């Protein structure tokens, strides 16, 4: 069980002005810290956000959050469930800003909602330093789906924050799960993100912003465009046939659709060729790192917990302990270890 703490700075808020927060389970024998960003789509205008407030309110408000949460997958403290980091300090940061973790806008007489995702991450880090994060040797910022994209948008800002506060010894790293999308043509999207960025006052990493320039910041939401600009080490986990990617592509089998699906897997593989820490199985699925059975899937005979352990060793190629693992077979579930 991870225990809830509402932010002491009550001006850093969820969408409806209630305080944001985090769930924590400390491990005082460990100098490793895992901060996980929840996912859950987003909203991009007044009418769409009002609908989300009616039926997805826990993603917009802390008023109904429970006092505890069970850690699962990479957040589990049991070695059998989490071979990688079972002894780490565990943090789950609820997603209550509806802005893919990019926003920096308060509620006001001109704004019905607050979009503060980027500031929530910064404030959680600041308040954790008093609870033991000051002694860390590794801070791993992880996340799934919208939270995976949030890792790519925020990992370098956390590194800069800790350096400027005077903690140069904490190594900041990222783990992005199911947050690596393609801006491809549909079988039968980017405009919603463009409108969202303006609605949220959304912010993107500085080097990527300088490349694409004013009005084109939406480009930095796409992994293959923002990843080369990042300085912190980032491990990318991405199913080749991700269900959210197919949903946005309007895919729900004849020759035209067969070619479309094969092309999607080929393009995704291409974008990961120069990503040296990555795990990309040929499966139709969505998210992995906080699922209890995340230990089951393998690429070339290597599980995800093993690949992550090999990554840790590389940050001290390694015989028998690979870090770049991308399937080459071209159809969903051509890998026999895919979830069923
Ligand atoms: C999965 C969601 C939430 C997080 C960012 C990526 N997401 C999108 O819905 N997108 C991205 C751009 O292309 C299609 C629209
Ligand atoms: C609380 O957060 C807001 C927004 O980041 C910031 O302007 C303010 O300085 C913070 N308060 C304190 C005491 O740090």
């Amino acid at each position: 069980d991870l225990r809830l703490h509402l932010l002491l700075n009550t001006s850093v808020t969820c969408n409806d002005g209630s305080p944001a927060g985090y769930y924590l389970k400390e491990s005082r024998g460990s100098r490793r810290w895992l901060l996980f960003l929840e996912g859950g789509w987003y909203c991009f205008n007044r009418e769409n956000c009002d609908s989300r407030y009616d039926t997805m309110r826990r993603l917009m408000s802390s008023r109904d959050w429970p006092r505890t949460r069970t850690g699962t997958g990479i957040l589990s403290s049991q070695p059998e469930e989490n071979p990688y980091w079972w002894n780490a300090n565990m943090v789950f940061i609820p997603y209550c800003s509806s802005d893919v973790w990019s926003g920096a806008s308060s509620k006001s007489e001109k704004n019905e909602y607050a979009f503060m995702g980027a500031l929530i991450i910064q404030e959680v880090v600041r308040e954790l330093l008093g609870r033991g994060l000051s002694g860390a040797k590794v801070l791993l910022l992880a996340g799934s789906s919208a939270g995976g994209t949030g890792v790519l948008l925020n990992v370098d800002r956390v590194a800069e924050q800790l350096e400027k506060l005077g903690y140069p010894a904490i190594q900041v790293r990222g783990l992005a799960d199911s947050g690596w999308f393609l801006d491809n043509k549909q079988y039968r999207p980017t405009e919603a993100i463009r409108r969202g960025i303006r609605y949220w006052n959304g912010v993107v990493p500085e080097r990527c912003r300088r490349q694409f320039q004013e009005g084109e910041e939406w480009n930095c939401f796409f992994g293959y465009k923002v990843y080369p600009t990042l300085r912190s080490p980032v491990f990318v986990v991405q199913w080749l046939f991700d269900e959210a990617q197919l949903t946005v592509d309007n895919v729900h089998v004849q020759e035209g659709l067969r070619l479309y699906i094969q092309n999607l897997g080929r393009e995704l593989r291409h974008t990961l060729k120069d990503v040296p820490a990555s795990f990309a199985p040929a499966c139709l699925s969505h998210e992995i790192i906080i699922r209890s059975h995340w230990t089951d899937v393998q690429v070339k005979g290597t599980s995800l917990p093993r690949a992550l352990h090999c990554w840790d060793r590389s940050l001290h190629p390694l015989k028998g302990c690979p870090v770049h693992l991308v399937d080459s077979c071209p159809w969903p579930h051509c890998n026999p270890s895919c979830p069923t």
